[PDB]
DNA sequence: GGGGGAAGGATTC
DNA sequence: TTTGAATCCTTCCCCC
């Protein structure tokens, strides 16, 4: 199997550069407001410019303005990225058949049957780069190699605007000396974890005891784990359907008032309602941050669709359900809808 | 013992 | 560490 990896430079930021070029050249900070007060939220990302002194996805929007007070703090326009997104992705479905995108700045390609050696992958690759920048004006990082996993780890050293092979010598190379960490999937949490047993590099799931490995980290990330280790990275190039829709809102002030709630809740509704155009959900799930910032969640599911009626009075039943089995105050209330037809 | 599916906390981005 | 959106993934429970 050939794999080209296809993960769009700083995705966000540079759509908005894109529409905006008098932008280029300064750091651009994209950012998620959350509403309680003034710049509360966090920020979704960066450009290179402002990444250069710490300013990137996640730092809070208030730290963001005391590193870089004169960058250009811009808000989140989703719907936006998304329609760049999806054109890009029709662009990269004329390269080949078997496409999965794994997010709105991601896609692999299985190109077996469009190229038979690295050299012609690389010069695919070129040619879908170009085509992206020509045809959208936007850089993107291309990462090639035997499978998803590996496809995906030449991209993140190339990247910006880069591209890169990795063939089975350097796979083996890379199962003994890549830092752990760096592995698609595992995150900080698995990352300290692995460091607990002595694991710094995919070589050393090996010689541990799986039972260990399994409980610690869990049987699919474990199994996860060895299989790479292994060099036997088991799982195609299929497609992939977005199988939830939610959203969450912050409220002005903490309160366990359900009249207080409702509206928010409610607005949560119809903005998920929104979103799911034409795709009917069987589930419906309630989320709560606590004022201790705890998560909290209680779901329910039908035998058939949810009307939006429906959905409007069974997420009080789940909401008071909450409010019920938590004495805390809530902080912030969102739904989530799943399990569509 | 274990398939199968809901539930909800945990972890990844 | 905030701080959103979505999936991951143990776990519980019905029941053959
Ligand atoms: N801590 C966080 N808080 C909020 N959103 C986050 C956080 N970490 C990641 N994200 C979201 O995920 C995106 C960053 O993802 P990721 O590492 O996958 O992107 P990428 O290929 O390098 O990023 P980019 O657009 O940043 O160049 C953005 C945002
Ligand atoms: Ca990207
Ligand atoms: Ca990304």
């Amino acid at each position: 199997m050939i794999v080209l990896f296809v993960d769009f430079d700083y995705f966000y930021a540079q759509v908005e550069e894109v529409l905006n070029p008098s932008l280029k050249g300064k750091p651009v900070v994209v950012c998620v407001f959350s509403g309680r007060f003034e710049d509360s939220g966090a920020v979704a990302t960066a450009n290179y410019e402002a990444r250069k002194f710490g300013v990137k996805a996640g730092i809070p929007i208030v730290e963001a303005k005391k590193i870089l007070p004169n960058a250009v703090y811009l808000p989140m326009r989703k719907e936006v990225y998304q329609q760049v997104s999806s054109r890009i992705m029709n662009l990269l479905r004329e390269y080949s058949e078997k496409i999965e995108i794994a997010s709105i700045d991601e896609a692999y390609l299985d190109i077996s049957d469009k190229v038979r050696d690295y050299r012609e992958a690389y010069n695919l690759g070129l040619e879908i780069k170009n085509k992206i920048l020509e045809k959208e004006k936007i850089t993107v990082t291309v990462g090639i190699s035997k499978n998803k996993v590996f496809a995906k780890i030449a991209a993140d050293m190339a990247k910006p605007n880069g591209i890169k092979v990795i063939d089975d010598e350097e796979v083996k190379r890379l199962i003994r000396e890549l830092d752990i960490a760096d592995v698609p999937g595992i995150g900080n949490i698995t990352a300290e974890k692995l460091k607990k047993l002595g694991i710094n590099k995919l070589v050393d799931t090996l010689s541990i005891e799986f039972d260990k490995l399994k409980g610690m980290i869990g049987e699919a990330k474990a199994k996860y784990l060895i299989s790479l280790a292994r060099d036997e990275y088991n799982e195609p190039i299929r497609t992939r359907v977005r199988k939830s829709i939610g959203r969450i809102v912050t409220m002005k002030r903490n309160s366990r008032n359900l009249e207080e709630i409702k509206p928010y809740l409610f607005r949560a509704i119809e903005e998920s309602y929104y979103k799911l155009d034409k795709r009917i959900p069987k589930a419906i799930h309630v989320v709560a941050v606590t004022e201790d910032l705890d998560i909290v969640s209680r779901g329910r599911t039908f035998p058939h669709g949810i009307s939006k009626e429906t959905a409007y009075s069974e997420s009080v039943k789940l909401l008071q359900k909450i409010l019920e089995e938590d004495e805390r105050k809530i902080r912030r209330i969102g739904v989530r809808f799943s399990k569509f037809i």
